[PDB]
């Protein structure tokens, strides 16, 4: 039951690849400490192979089945319906791999002839053949970070034809089954501050609480032929056609339980029996057995009222506590269980009795204050790997501008604010690129986003409170300050005139350039205005933006 089997052929790149950061004339208004920055290329994909390498052993008790039956009852609620071929190709990002097969992103896009009719052979041969594994393409991942170096991650995805096929059959069961089944549990249905009002409401819902992350090591490696079934039973629960039915069926045995590994070269590379990173259901597929798993192993643990957030892999616990002593007895007891189940921990979880100290999706909950000096909560993480990318970005285009995500889901930050906004809003407006729609993520799922448009995407997502927070925690402000220290990142003092500079800039701009002066940099001058609703906020049509996790499934927006 290994999760890979190898024939010895590299995992090669695909084009050019570049490891040190590279350096502009812009670079050191962010950072001077360039050597900490790195990308990780196709170099490192041997160290790789042999940490997902490994043999899985599963043992299932009544815990499980029980968990699982409970959640199957709920799957059953959920009528799901095929999506169109022009609907499925509209989702495809205009930069998605193109096919081996003679067409391209933009020519499924345009609903081109060839596109169409090798869409619909693909189609009409997952309902015609339930068996033959499907090829897959295994490439490192190109990735940004900071020193203290980590392998390339490794990426596996099926030919774009297949993509769009997985769009019709499973786009709509990945998009409304999830939080059917795990309800208030889904992390993917909350914007940032919808997921710190959940955790603190669950937070105060205890007598006593007490909080604990589970970091699973390697956890696609960790998911097994069966737990891929269990998650096709899941959606076959569902109201659904036949023919998807059917396609369901097929893209399970053939793709999500395993297949071939091919590298850019054309050569096998091996052989996979693990989750593939990218298909569709791979953030639904490991959300749903995240959940099985932990929702289980609470059982067997007696952990008392445990309420679960899981957003795929990433699992956060909130329950009632039964004493110290207890409490870390039942977490032993709680990740055996996980292990049983094939989902053992990389570092072994803590209790924690303080919220803000829990930290999930690589983020954790904090406190500030707002213009009339009331707490607010918000979400906030180590800036490290946003400011390293960020650095990345000041001297090279890419396809993902995480400076732009970074700013839109950590809005109200200290350091989204002091140095995102106002280290890229300096670059647009000396290059004239205020108005350009740049592409970004949220949740895994591409969109292009006009940097004009954020004060009212910032507001609809975070309100007003957004722009006039202040008081920041001394832990938070510690974190920071020592980020800054490490990269070399300039003062405060620097930032705010710089800001100054940008504010005054934009506000002579007239239009939503001026609101971008006057919401994003209030903080920056002596006398600040009292920020009021930005009228066109409303006309965004933001619906679709925090429904459901993509992370490796191809859509765009
Ligand atoms: C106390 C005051 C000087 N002040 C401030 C500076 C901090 C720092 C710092 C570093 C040491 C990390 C540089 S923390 C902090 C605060 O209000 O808690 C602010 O007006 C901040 C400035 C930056 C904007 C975006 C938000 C308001």
């Amino acid at each position: 039951h290994h999760s890979y089997t190898w024939t010895g052929a590299l995992i090669t790149p695909c084009a050019a690849e570049e490891s040190k950061l590279p350096i502009n004339a812009l670079s050191n208004s962010l950072l001077r400490h360039h050597n900490m920055v790195y990308a990780t290329t196709s170099r490192s994909a041997g160290l790789r192979q042999k940490k997902v390498t490994f043999d899985r052993l599963q043992v299932l008790d009544d815990h499980y089945r029980d968990v699982l039956k409970e959640m199957k009852a709920k799957a059953s609620t959920v009528k799901a319906k095929l999506l169109s071929v022009e609907e499925a190709c509209k989702l495809t990002p205009p930069h998605s791999a193109k096919s081996k097969f003679g067409y391209g992103a933009k020519d499924v896009r345009n609903l081109s002839s060839k596109a169409v009719n090798h869409i619909h052979s693909v189609w009409k041969d997952l309902l015609e053949d339930t068996v033959t594994p499907i090829d897959t393409t295994i490439m490192a991942k190109n990735e940004v970070f900071c020193v203290q170096r980590k392998p390339a991650r490794l990426i596996v995805f099926p030919d774009l034809g297949v993509r769009v096929c997985e769009k019709m059959a499973l786009y709509d069961v990945v998009s409304t089954l999830p939080q059917v089944v795990m309800g208030s549990s889904y992390g993917f249905q909350y914007s940032p501050g919808q997921r710190v009002e959940f955790l603190v409401n669950t937070w105060k819902s205890k007598k006593n609480p007490m909080g604990f992350s589970y970091d699973t090591r390697c956890f696609d490696s960790t998911v097994t032929e069966n737990d891929i079934r269990v998650e096709e039973s899941i959606y076959q629960c569902c109201d659904l056609a036949p023919e998807a039915r059917q396609a369901i069926k097929s893209l399970t045995e053939r793709l999500y339980i395993g297949g071939p590994l091919t590298n850019s070269k054309g050569q096998n590379c091996g052989y996979r029996r693990c989750r593939a990173s990218g298909v569709l259901t791979t953030s639904c597929g490991n959300t749903l057995t995240c959940y099985l798993k932990a929702s289980a192993a609470c059982r067997a643990a007696k952990l008392q009222d445990c309420t679960m957030l899981v957003n795929g892999d990433d699992l956060v616990v909130i329950c009632e506590s039964a004493g110290v002593q207890e409490d870390a007895a039942s977490l032993r007891a709680f990740t055996e269980a996980m292990t049983r189940y094939s989902a053992p921990p990389g570092d072994p979880p803590q209790p924690e009795y303080d919220l803000e100290l829990i930290t999930s999706c690589s983020s954790n909950v904090s406190v500030a204050h707002d213009a009339s000096g009331k707490r607010v909560y918000y979400l906030t993480r180590d800036p490290t790997t946003p400011l390293a990318r960020a650095a990345w970005e000041t001297a090279r285009h890419t396809p993902v501008n995480s400076w732009l995500g970074n700013i839109i889901m950590y809005a109200p930050t200290l350091w989204a604010r002091m140095i995102l906004m106002t280290h890229f809003f300096s670059i647009l407006l000396a290059q004239e690129q205020l108005e350009k729609a740049l592409d970004c993520q949220i949740y895994g799922a591409c969109y292009s986003i006009e940097p004009l448009d954020l004060p009212q995407i910032i507001e609809r997502l975070h309100g007003l409170s957004a722009f006039s927070l202040h008081s920041y925690s001394p832990g938070e402000i510690n974190r920071v300050a020592s980020c800054l220290r490490k990269l070399g990142v300039p003062p405060l003092r620097v930032w705010r005139h710089r800001a100054r500079s940008v504010r005054a800039r934009l506000l002579s701009q007239g239009g939503r350039a001026a609101t971008c002066g006057k919401y994003l940099f209030n903080w920056a001058v002596k006398t600040k205005l009292k920020l009021t609703p930005i009228p066109a906020a409303s006309q965004l049509d933001l619906s679709g933006w925090f429904v459901a996790g993509y992370s490796g499934g191809d859509i765009y927006h």
